[PDB]
C-alpha cells in the first residue's frame, strides 16, 4: 500500500497473508475454513496465517493453518487478468473471536462513488522498494467504469472495477495482491493489477466479487 496508515493490530480481522517460506500475497477469510485470494497468487504449498499484524514476530493471536485444497476460478484467464479469484480451503476450522472474524459477501454490487478500506503488507513506495512488516490500510473510493475504462483503454471486462485517486499518490501495490476491498462492511474487490503502485492516471483495478458470489457459494456447499 502506498500512501496508507498503519491499520492497527487486528483491526482488519478478515485480513490473511498467504505463506509459502515468505509473505507473498493477501487474502480474506470469508468462514472457518474458507479463504478467497487472486487466481494469480496461486501456488501450492499454502499456509494461511490469520491474526497477523507484524509478519515477522509471533505476537501471540496468529493461527497458522496449512492450505488442503485451492480452486482457481474455471475461466481465469493469466494473460487478461479476467475473473482473477480463487478459493483456499483450510485443513481445520480458524477460530473465530474479535480479533481473527470472517467478513460477509455481498448481496449487491457497490457503485462508483463508495468508500471503502484495501489493506496489506505490500510495497510502500511507488518509486523503489520498501516492504512494511506491519499492516497497511488505505480508503478510498471506487470509481466510474467511463473513468476506469478510460485509464486502460481496452483492458477492463465487467469482472473489474477501478478504485483509487486519478492524480496518483496513493494505491495498492505488489505484495498487496489478493487482499480485500471492503465496503460498507462486505467483501466488494480482491486487489489484481494496475500499471506501476500510485502513478497519475492508472489507478488500481479489483476483481468484482459480486459477479462470483454464486459460484463462491455453490463451490464452498460441494467441497
Ligand atoms: N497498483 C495496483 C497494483 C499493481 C500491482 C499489484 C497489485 C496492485
Ligand atoms: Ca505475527
Amino acid at each position: 500500500i502506498v500512501g496508507g496508515y498503519t491499520c492497527g493490530a487486528n483491526t482488519v480481522p478478515y485480513q490473511v497473508s498467504l505463506n509459502s517460506g515468505y509473505h507473498f500475497c493477501g487474502g480474506s477469510l470469508i468462514n472457518s475454513q474458507w479463504v478467497v485470494s487472486a487466481a494469480h497468487c496461486y501456488k501450492s504449498g499454502i499456509q494461511v496465517r490469520l491474526g497477523e499484524d507484524n509478519i515477522n514476530v509471533v505476537e501471540g493471536n496468529e493461527q497458522f493453518i496449512s492450505a488442503s485444497k485451492s480452486i482457481v476460478h474455471p475461466s481465469y484467464n493469466s494473460n487478461t487478468l479476467n475473473n482473477d479469484i480463487m478459493l483456499i480451503k483450510l485443513k481445520s476450522a480458524a477460530s473465530l473471536n474479535s480479533r481473527v472474524a470472517s467478513i460477509s459477501l455481498p448481496t449487491s454490487c457497490a457503485s462508483a462513488g463508495t468508500q471503502c478500506l484495501i489493506s496489506g503488507w505490500g510495497n510502500t513506495k511507488s518509486s523503489g522498494t520498501s516492504y512494511p512488516d506491519v499492516l497497511k490500510c488505505l480508503k478510498a473510493p471506487i470509481l466510474s467504469d467511463s473513468s476506469c475504462k478510460s485509464a486502460y483503454p481496452g483492458q477492463i471486462t465487467s469482472n473489474m472495477f477501478c478504485a483509487g485517486y486519478l492524480e496518483g499518490g496513493k494505491d495498492s501495490c505488489q505484495g498487496d495482491s489478493g487482499g480485500p476491498v471492503v465496503c460498507s462492511g462486505k467483501l466488494q474487490g480482491i486487489v489484481s493489477w494496475g500499471s506501476g503502485c500510485a502513478q497519475k492516471n492508472k489507478p488500481g483495478v479489483y476483481t468484482k466479487v459480486c459477479n462470483y458470489v454464486s459460484w463462491i457459494k455453490q463451490t464452498i456447499a460441494s467441497n
